[PDB]
């Protein structure tokens, strides 16, 4: 009766947050976002996205690292796989492009746990933790992974974003503030045995 | 990049649901429930509860088995551990007392996965997927486990309950209908690779 995965957490003060050039969005609006999703679905099929959950603590209270675009939406680090790209190699690539260092030193990403799956049935905002009834051609499939951090690290944050550490209580039942994926992180993280180092 | 746990599901028509004598609640009201929780906290400390998630399919659509008390609340099979009782042996004991057969043949319970943890800070209904800030003496700790079923089985259901198979879409965003633990099962089950046998 020890069936929980054990995960090491380190203090937020163990991590250094530097800066680098802006990293711009591929779409300038919601309307362009859904147009490009339609164009690529017709050429290569369902969009495959991957996202990483990176956890720290302060004073033994766990916090998720989020990327805030100016003072607008909160995002997990991640993005779109290429056709035939492995999911885990692809999340490591995407996290190096977002938070990798100006001095070109390699981060050691450790990814060993899936923490969920979401499906977008139409070219519209709604997403579900299952394929809904009657839907045979979903337009996007997102996969979330727990990213185990090293004891210490330097991350370079694009100048147009803020890295923020959110406590779980702030996420919980806050879909209006964070949306349905980030707001359900407390439930999805409850199964881990965290060590507060 | 295959990090998901694989789980076999079988058709609901593979399972037989017989009947047996009523199984009565330990508390006759909400008021007696919170009185007994107070009395036992003073004698043996925090309540330790365990619950099982039992999954089937029909026509390749997953469903969770719930126990309905008359036409009132929906419950997971489970209940209260004794002082010093192992969590996994204790859930197997409790599920045999609820759904074990009138003819006294042994069910083969397989329990290999934790799917979450909830904490009750006071002698009151609110529960969280974390220990809230400032709380040092939580009054209850619930642990949920995924119960892998065999290809076929007979379950005896107490005459005062109905066994019902709920599709995930019915649970999703339905805390008013099911409460915060059962309503978040779709998110907590999204990480599994189900095989529809
Ligand atoms: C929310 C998206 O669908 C997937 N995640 C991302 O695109 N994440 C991201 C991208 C650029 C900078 C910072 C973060
Ligand atoms: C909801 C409770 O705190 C824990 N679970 C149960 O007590 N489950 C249960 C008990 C008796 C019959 C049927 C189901
Ligand atoms: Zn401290
Ligand atoms: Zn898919
Ligand atoms: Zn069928
Ligand atoms: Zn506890």
């Amino acid at each position: 009766s020890m069936l929980e995965r054990t995960i090491n957490l380190y203090p937020l003060t163990n991590y250094t947050f530097g800066t680098k050039e802006p990293l711009y969005e591929k779409d300038s609006s919601v309307a362009a976002r859904f147009q490009r999703m339609r164009e690529e679905f017709d050429k290569i099929g369902m969009r495959r996205t991957v996202e990483g959950v990176l956890i720290v603590h302060e004073h033994r209270l766990p916090h998720v690292l989020l990327l805030q675009l100016g003072t607008t939406f909160f995002k997990l680090p991640g993005g779109e796989l290429n056709p035939g790209e492995d999911e885990v190699e692809g999340l490591k690539r995407l996290m190096t492009e977002i938070l990798g260092r100006q001095d070109g030193v390699l981060q050691d990403w450790v990814i060993d746990d899936c923490i969920g799956n979401w499906w977008r049935p139409n070219f519209e905002p709604p997403q579900y933790p299952y394929i809904p009834a009657h839907i045979t051609k979903p337009k996007e499939h997102k996969k979330l992974f727990l990213v185990q951090l090293q004891e210490k690290a330097l991350f370079a944050v694009p100048k147009n974003y803020k890295l923020v550490a959110a406590p779980l209580f702030e996420l919980y039942d806050n879909a209006p503030g964070y949306g349905p994926i980030i707001s359900s992180l407390p439930q999805l993280l409850s199964r881990f045995n965290f060590i507060y180092n």
